[PDB]
C-alpha cells in the first residue's frame, strides 16, 4: 500500500478543467501515483476503493453537470439517495459508502451566472455525506476573473495537504516544466491517408459527426440596421443521425477564417508548407523496471492532415492566450523587453487580465505584438484547444420540413480596445454567414428534453425570449401549427413575449409570428423594444410584469400551464424575478411560497430555461462583474 | 505501383475482414489501401484508378449503415427499392435466405458503371449459407490476376496468396494497466459510437408458463438520457455479456498466463524495414480497451460463433498431434467438410478447444483473432409519450439444441443475457432509427400492421402511440388493423389483452390472428389471414385509400406476404404479376409499403436447411 494513487476526475465542456487537471496529474506525480480520467471515462465502481479522489470540474447550461459529467453526478446522487431533495433544488436554488476516501474540489464558472460553480459544489457536498473526508475546502475559478491564477493557489495546497495527510512527500520538493512544449519531445511526420472531414472531427472528439448541406441564408433584419442576423437552411440528406425534436440543438464545427489561419502559418519558423498532411508523432519516455523505455509515438489528438486544415478546422487559434501558454512563448523571445512583458503577463494577475480583456488578442495578434518570438509549427499544433463546436437552437419544425433543419444565427462582430481595436468576427456565426453551397457543414443534434413542448397539448404555453432567444420557439409554433393543419389536433394556443431593438429594423420573424398567430397557434404576441426612440426602454421583464401578469399567474396556478425562457443568462435571471414577483404580488405569498412554487415548476419540469449564456451586453456585463469582484 | 482503393461495408464485421485480407494480396502488384465507404471523401472516386468494393447487404435489400452515405451518392452522381430490390469490381457478401439476395453490392456494381467506371471481373456473390469464404478466395485470386494484367505488370510474385497481418509470436503482448475504463464507455470506444447506461426496470414472460419456449416484456429506463431519444419504429442496439461458465472455461483451457482479474492492454510490435535490420517500437493494437481478461472475454469479444476458415489454419499450427492438426486442415479450407463441421456442430470456441484438445492457446491470440462482440438489435415496444424515459423491448428467448436437437443446448447471446441480468445491471445500448418504418405524418391513412410472434414487437409502439394521440392529444386518427400469428391463443398470445384494449379505444378497427398450432384448425400463417379474409380491405388501402402496410419480423414470412400481397392485387383489382408487382415498387419506394426485417428467425433448421439443399 506504498505509492498512494491519486485520482483526479474532471469534467469539462470547452477543455479547461481537462488542462487543469493534466496539469494538477502532473503535480501529483511527484509524491504520488497519479491519473487524470474525465468523469465518463471512471468506473463508479472504484469510487468507495479510492484512497484520493481529486475533482476538477465545470459547470454549464443553467448550474448543470457539463455533459459528460452527467453520468457521475446522478451515480453520487443515486448512491446517497427515506426521501427528498432534487439537484435543482440545492444546489441550483431559488434564493458512509465513501469512508475510506479523502478528496478535494476545484470548480471552474462564472459569477455571471446565478449559479457559479454548481456542479463543483454539488459533487463536494455529495462526496461529504457519503463518507468522504474533505481535504481542504472547495476553491472555485472564476473566468471572468483569475480562473488559471486560482488554480495554481489551490494546486499547490492541496498537494501540500495531500503529502501532509498520507505523509508521503519528504522526498517530493518545493517548485514551464512538464508535457507542455519541448523541441526534442515532438515531431511532425508525413502522411499519405487524409481523412474526410467529418469522420476526423468524429475522431477528435469522440462523437459521431454528419454532414449536413447548406440550402440557403438569408438576412432577418432590416438591410439599414448595423447588426445582421441570419436565417440558415440546411439538408440532413435523410441522415437519421439528424432526428430530432423541437427544442434541440444542433452543435455546428466551424472553419477559422482563412486569411487569419494563413498570416498565422506565415509566421511560424519550420513549418511545411501549409499543405502536407502530416501526423504528430511524440518522443514518450514510458519508465521500466529495467530502466526507461523511450520511443517515438502517435500524440493521437488531431487526425492526419495539413497543418492548414489543422489550423482551420480543428485547432482554436482565436481564443486569448492562457497563463501556461504565455509562459512557453516568453522562453521564444528574444528581445529583453518584450520577453519580460511575456512574462508578467504569464502571471493572470492584472497585467493578464487587462491585456486579455483590452485587446482580446488572437494568437496572431499575440505572435506580431511580440514579433521576436520564434514560433514551433509543433507547439501550436499541440498546445492551442481543439475548436468546439458551437450549438444552435433548431428553429424549424422537424415534420413541417423533413430531412431540413433551420437556424437563427446572430452575426457576431465587434471592436477590440473599446471601440479603437480592429474587428473581431465571431468564429461560427462569421462562419456561417459565407460558407457556400459547395462548403460541407460539419454538425450533430444534442437532444434537449428539458426544453421539449409539453406532451399535453391542452395545456397553455409561454414563450419568452429575447433576440435569437427566440429560435426554439419557431420550432414549437410550426410545429403547433402543422398539428393543427394536419393532424386534427386543437392545441390550447401560447402566448410569445419577444424582445428586440427596433420595430422596422431588429423584429426577426415578425409576420410569420403574425401569420402563425392567426392560425390559432398564438393567442397573443407581446414584444419590448428596447432602442426605439419613440419610447421608453421595455424588456420582455416588463412586458411579463405589466401586461401578463395575470395571465401568467393563471396559466401556472390553475391552468398546469409551462413557461420557457430562452436566451441570454441575464436575461433568464431577470425573467425568474418578475414572475417570482408576479407570484407574489398576485396571489399573496412573501419570498416564501412564490420562491417554492417556482421551485416547484422546474421539479414538475414546468419552468423551462435554455441558456445560450452570456449574450447580450457583453462588454458591459463583463466590465461590471469582472471589475466588482476582484 | 497503382493506387488500388478496396471500399467496403459491414455489419457484422465479415466483408471487414475480407478487405484486409484482399489489401494483403493486392499489396503484391498494387498499392492497395482499405476503410469504409464512410471513412472515405466520395469526391476521391472520380481519381482513382483501381476501386475494389467487398459489401454485404443489410435490412431487406437495403445497404447497411456505414453503406449508406456511398448508396445514395452514387444513386444521384448517376428508386432503389424498384431497381435492386476508375476499373473496379464487386464482390457482395449475402444470403440466398433473403429476397433481393446481395442487392446492395449489385447495386453499386451497376452504379459505378454509370459513372465512368470499367468492370473488371463479373460481380460474385458470397452465400452465407453455402461456400462463402470460398467463393471469396477464388473471386480474390481471379481479380487479382484479373486487375494484375489490365494494370499491365508482368511476372510478379503470383504465387504468395495464412498471411502476414495473422498473429505471429511475438508480435504482441500483455502489458499491465491499472485503469481501465467502464463498460458502456469502452464499448463507445471500441464501436466508435455513443452507448449509452441503461438500466433494467423489470422482465416479465408474456408467454403461458405451460410454454415450452418464452417471450420476455423487457423495461429499461433511460434516466433521462438525450442520446436515447427514439421515435415509435426505431431500434435499440444492445450489448451483452457472454455466459459465465463458458468464459472461464475458455479461460481454464488458455495457454498464456494473464490472470483474469488483472487490467491489461495488447501491444504489437511495429516495424519499419531498413539496410541492416529494423527500426521498431511497441504500439497499442487499440481495438479493444485496457480491462481484465474476464472482461474481454464477457463483455467484448464473440466466443461463440464458429470459427472462420482463416482461424482455423491458425489453429492448426498449435495442436500437438497430427490427425488434429490435420482436421484441422481439411476445415480451414472453407469446403463441404467445414461446412458441415459448422452448421451440424455450430461449435463455440470453448467447443473447438474441446474437439481438439492438443491446441495450445496463448491468450493473445484469442484477444487479437476473435471477431467483436457485435450488438443485438430489437424493436422498440414502447411510446415515449406514453412511456417517458422508458425503453421497452419483446424479445424472443433463442435455445436450441446442436446436431439436429441430438447435442447440448446453446442459449442466445443477447436474449440469454437480457434474461438473466437483475434489476438495476447495466444495459449498454444506443437506439438506431428506421426512417422507412415509422408511422405516416398523415394519421387519416389506414395502416395494416402484419407481423407473427415478435414481429409484433414495433406495433406495440405504434398503437401506444396512437392511443397517446387519442387520449391526450385529442386527434382521431384513421383507426388500424392488427394482423398477428402465433401457435396456441392459449399460448403464444402475446400483448392479447393490449391489441385487445387498443380496440376499445379506437386505435384498432379490427383485430386478426393466425393460429399455427391449434391443435383444432389447421395452419393457418399470416399470409393466408391477409388472403383468406382482408383480401379487399388491403386493396382499398393500398389503392384508394392511399393507405400503408407494414410487415415486420422473418424474412421469409415478409416474402410470403409480399408475394400475397402482389396477388390480392392481381385477382381484387386485375393487372398482371409485372403490373401489380411493379405497383408495389411504387409503394416502397413512396414509402408505403414498410419492411422490417428481423433475419431469419422462424423454422431456422428447416428452413436455412432446404436452403443449403437449395444451392448444392
Ligand atoms: C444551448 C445553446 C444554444 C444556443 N443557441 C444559439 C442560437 O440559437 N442562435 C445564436 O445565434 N446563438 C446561440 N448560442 C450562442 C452560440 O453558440 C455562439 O456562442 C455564438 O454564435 C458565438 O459564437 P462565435 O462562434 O461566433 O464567436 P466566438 O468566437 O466564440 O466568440 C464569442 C466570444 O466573444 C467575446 N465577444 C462577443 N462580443 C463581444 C463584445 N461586444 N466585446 C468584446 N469581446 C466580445 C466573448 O468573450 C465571447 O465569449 C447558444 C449557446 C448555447 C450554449
Ligand atoms: C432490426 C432488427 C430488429 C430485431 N428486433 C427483434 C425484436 O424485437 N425481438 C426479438 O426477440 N428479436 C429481434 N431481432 C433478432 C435479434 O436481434 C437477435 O438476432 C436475437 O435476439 C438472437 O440473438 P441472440 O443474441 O440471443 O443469439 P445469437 O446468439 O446470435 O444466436 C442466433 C444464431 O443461432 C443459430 N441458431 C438459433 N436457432 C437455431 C436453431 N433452432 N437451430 C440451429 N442453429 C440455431 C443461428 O445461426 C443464429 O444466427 C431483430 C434483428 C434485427 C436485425
Ligand atoms: N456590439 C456589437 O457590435 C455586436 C455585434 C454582433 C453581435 N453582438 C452581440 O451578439 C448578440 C446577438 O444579438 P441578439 O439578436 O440575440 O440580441 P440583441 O439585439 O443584442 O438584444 C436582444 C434584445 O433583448 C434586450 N435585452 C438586453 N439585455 C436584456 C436583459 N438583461 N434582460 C432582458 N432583455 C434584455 C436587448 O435590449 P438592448 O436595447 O438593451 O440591447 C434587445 O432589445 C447581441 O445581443 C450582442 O450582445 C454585439
Ligand atoms: N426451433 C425452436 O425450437 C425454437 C425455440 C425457441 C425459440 N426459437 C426461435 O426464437 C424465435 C422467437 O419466436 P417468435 O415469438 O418470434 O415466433 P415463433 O414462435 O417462432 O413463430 C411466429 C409465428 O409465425 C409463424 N410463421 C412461421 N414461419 C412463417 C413464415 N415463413 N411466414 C409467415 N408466418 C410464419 C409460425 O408458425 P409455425 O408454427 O409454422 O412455426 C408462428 O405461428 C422463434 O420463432 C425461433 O426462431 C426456436
Ligand atoms: C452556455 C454556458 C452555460 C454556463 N453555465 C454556468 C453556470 O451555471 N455556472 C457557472 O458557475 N459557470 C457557467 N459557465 C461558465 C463555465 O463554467 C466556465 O466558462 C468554464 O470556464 C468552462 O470550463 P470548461 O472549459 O472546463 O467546461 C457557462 C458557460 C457557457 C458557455
Ligand atoms: C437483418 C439481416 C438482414 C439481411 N439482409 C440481406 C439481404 O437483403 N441480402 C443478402 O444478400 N444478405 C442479407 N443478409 C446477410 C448478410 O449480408 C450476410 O450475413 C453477410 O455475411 C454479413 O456480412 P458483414 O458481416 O460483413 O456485414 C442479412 C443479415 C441480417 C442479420
Ligand atoms: O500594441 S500592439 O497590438 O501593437
Ligand atoms: O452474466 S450476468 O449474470 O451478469
Amino acid at each position: 500500500a506504498k505509492r498512494v494513487k491519486a485520482t483526479i476526475l474532471y469534467a469539462t465542456e470547452t477543455g479547461k478543467s481537462q488542462a487543469y487537471a493534466k496539469t494538477l496529474c502532473e503535480i501529483f506525480k511527484h509524491a504520488f501515483d497519479a491519473k487524470a480520467m474525465s468523469m465518463e471515462e471512471y468506473d463508479i465502481v472504484h469510487l468507495e476503493h479510492e484512497a484520493l479522489v481529486l475533482v476538477v470540474t465545470s459547470t454549464f447550461g443553467n448550474g448543470d453537470p457539463p455533459e459528460n459529467g452527467e453520468k457521475f453526478g446522478c451515480a453520487l446522487m443515486e448512491m446517497r439517495h427515506e426521501e427528498r431533495k432534487s439537484y435543482k433544488v440545492r444546489f441550483n436554488s431559488v434564493s458512509g459508502p465513501l469512508a475510506n476516501v479523502r478528496f478535494s474540489v476545484f470548480g471552474l464558472g462564472s459569477r455571471a451566472y446565478p449559479h457559479f460553480c454548481a456542479f463543483g459544489h454539488a459533487v463536494d457536498t455529495l462526496l461529504e455525506e457519503l463518507g468522504g473526508e474533505r481535504i481542504l475546502k472547495m476553491r472555485e475559478g472564476d473566468e471572468l476573473c483569475g480562473q488559471e491564477e486560482a488554480f495554481r493557489t489551490w494546486a499547490k495546497k492541496v498537494f501540500k495537504a495531500a503529502c501532509d495527510v498520507f505523509c508521503v512527500g519528504d522526498d517530493v520538493n518545493i517548485e514551464s516544466n512538464d508535457r507542455s512544449w519541448k523541441r526534442n519531445k515532438f515531431r511532425l511526420t508525413y502522411v499519405a491517408e487524409a481523412p474526410d472531414l467529418t469522420q476526423g472531427l468524429s475522431n477528435v472528439h469522440k462523437k459521431r459527426v454528419s454532414a449536413a448541406r447548406l440550402l440557403s441564408r438569408q438576412n432577418l433584419q432590416s438591410p439599414k440596421s448595423s447588426r445582421s442576423t441570419i436565417f440558415v437552411r440546411l439538408h440532413t440528406n435523410g441522415n437519421q443521425e439528424l432526428q430530432y425534436q423541437p427544442g434541440d440543438h444542433l452543435g455546428v464545427f466551424p472553419g477559422n477564417h482563412e486569411d487569419l489561419v494563413n498570416a498565422l502559418i506565415e509566421r511560424l519558423e519550420d513549418a511545411p508548407p501549409a499543405n502536407h498532411v502530416v501526423k504528430v508523432e511524440m518522443l514518450e519516455e514510458r519508465n521500466t523496471a529495467l530502466g526507461v523505455i523511450s520511443n517515438w509515438k502517435d500524440e493521437s489528438r488531431l487526425p492526419p492532415c495539413t497543418i492548414f486544415q489543422a489550423f482551420k478546422y480543428y485547432l482554436d487559434i482565436t481564443t486569448p492566450p492562457t497563463p501556461l501558454q504565455l509562459q512557453q512563448f516568453a522562453s521564444l523571445a528574444t528581445n529583453e523587453k518584450e520577453k519580460q512583458r511575456l512574462l508578467v503577463l504569464s502571471k493572470g494577475l492584472q497585467e493578464y487580465e487587462e491585456w486579455k480583456w483590452g485587446k482580446n488578442p488572437t494568437m496572431v495578434e499575440v505572435l506580431e505584438e511580440f514579433p521576436s518570438i520564434q514560433m514551433p509549427a509543433t507547439l501550436l499544433l499541440t498546445q492551442l484547444s481543439l475548436l468546439q463546436p458551437r450549438y444552435y437552437s433548431i428553429s424549424s419544425s422537424p415534420d413541417m420540413y423533413p430531412d431540413e433543419v433551420h437556424l437563427t444565427v446572430a452575426i457576431v462582430s465587434y471592436h477590440t480596445r473599446d471601440g479603437e481595436g480592429p474587428v473581431h468576427h465571431g468564429v461560427c456565426s462569421s462562419w456561417l454567414n459565407r460558407i457556400q453551397a459547395d462548403d460541407v457543414v460539419p454538425c450533430f443534434v444534442r437532444g434537449a428534453p428539458s426544453f421539449h413542448l409539453p406532451r399535453n397539448p391542452q395545456v397553455p404555453c409561454i414563450l419568452v425570449g429575447p433576440g435569437t432567444g427566440i429560435a426554439p420557439f419557431r420550432s414549437f409554433w410550426q410545429q403547433r401549427q402543422f398539428d393543427i393543419q394536419h393532424k386534427g389536433m386543437n392545441p390550447c394556443p401560447m402566448v410569445l413575449v419577444f424582445g428586440c431593438r427596433q420595430s422596422k429594423i431588429d423584429h426577426i420573424y415578425r409576420e410569420e409570428t403574425l401569420q402563425a398567430k392567426n392560425k390559432g397557434v398564438f393567442r397573443e404576441l407581446y414584444t419590448a423594444y428596447s432602442r426605439e426612440p419613440d419610447r421608453p426602454k421595455k424588456y420582455v421583464q416588463d412586458v411579463l410584469q405589466e401586461q401578463l401578469a395575470e395571465s401568467v399567474y393563471r396559466a401556472l396556478k390553475e391552468q398546469g400551464g409551462h413557461i420557457y425562457v430562452c436566451g441570454d443568462v441575464t436575461m433568464a435571471a431577470d425573467v425568474l424575478k418578475a414572475i417570482q414577483r408576479i407570484m407574489t404580488q398576485q396571489g399573496k405569498l412573501s419570498e416564501e411560497d412564490a420562491g417554492v412554487f417556482i421551485s416547484r415548476l422546474r421539479d414538475d419540469n414546468r419552468y423551462h430555461e435554455d441558456i445560450f449564456g452570456v449574450t447580450l451586453r457583453t462588454y458591459e456585463v463583463t466590465n461590471r462583474l469582472r471589475s466588482e469582484s476582484i
